[PDB]
């Protein structure tokens, strides 16, 4: 599942990469697919809630990366 | 401007529908993203703030969509 998980993290970076988008465009991009995904697949009601557990995990992984 | 932005998204997107990836594999990997460029591009002193940043962006996104 690693594998699964780094090869479409490899594939999402790429896309970026071939862009030579800016890290400022990157970050917009990748929101607008978080939201885009919660509001298409995520019950209206939990919405906010799994937008909310997804910034925590980020911060805790940022947080950690800092070790 | 809004067209390279859509365009970026619109390609990191068909990535994720390619795999068929579910809703919690997309975020998992969308949050990777986001964290591998902060820990690339991002001072190691601004990174958790640039992450909170777009926690804020990300969740008052969702809510607004929730219009």
């Amino acid at each position: 599942s690693n594998t699964q998980v780094e090869s479409l993290i490899a594939e999402i970076l790429v896309v970026l990469e071939k862009h030579k988008a800016p890290t400022d465009l990157s970050l917009m991009a990748l929101g607008n697919c978080v939201t885009h995904l919660l509001e298409r697949k995520v019950p209206s009601e939990s919405r906010q809630a799994v937008a909310e557990q997804f910034a925590k995990a980020l911060a805790q992984s940022v947080k950690s990366n800092l070790e």
